[PDB]
């Protein structure tokens, strides 16, 4: 099975330069979030893996789903919000790309504790 840490890197990490309008359409497919159905909303982080992992050492916050292994980034990060457009209907998974700068909240799990879910941005 794919590990949660790997699953997080594939689904949310894209360290480097922020994205064009077609970014989300290629990333949601390339990174495998358009198989079987279209993933509604998804966020990619453009900061480094280290900066993202370090978030597990930062401010603890309760996840949106009530879980309590979430951490909020001290600093804002360059991220891209990917949202399904109304015209998108699997298999025609279309996405709206939005670049933003926000704190991220990620769930951390495993040993050692690394990001396993992207909870939200603030």
């Amino acid at each position: 099975k794919e590990s949660a840490a790997a699953k997080f890197e594939r689904q949310h990490m894209d360290s480097g330069n922020s994205p064009s309008s077609n970014y989300c359409n290629l990333m949601m497919c390339c990174r495998k979030m358009t198989q079987g159905k279209c993933k509604p909303v998804n966020t990619f982080v453009h900061e480094s893996l280290a900066d993202v992992k370090a978030v597990c050492s930062q401010k603890k916050v309760t996840c949106k789903n009530g879980q309590t292994n979430c951490y909020q980034s001290k600093s804002t990060m360059r991220i891209t919000d990917c949202r399904e457009t109304g015209s998108s209907k699997y298999p025609n998974c279309a996405y709206k790309t939005t670049q933003v700068e926000k704190h991220i909240i990620v769930a951390c799990g495993g040993k050692p504790s690394v990001p396993v879910h992207f909870d939200a941005s603030v």
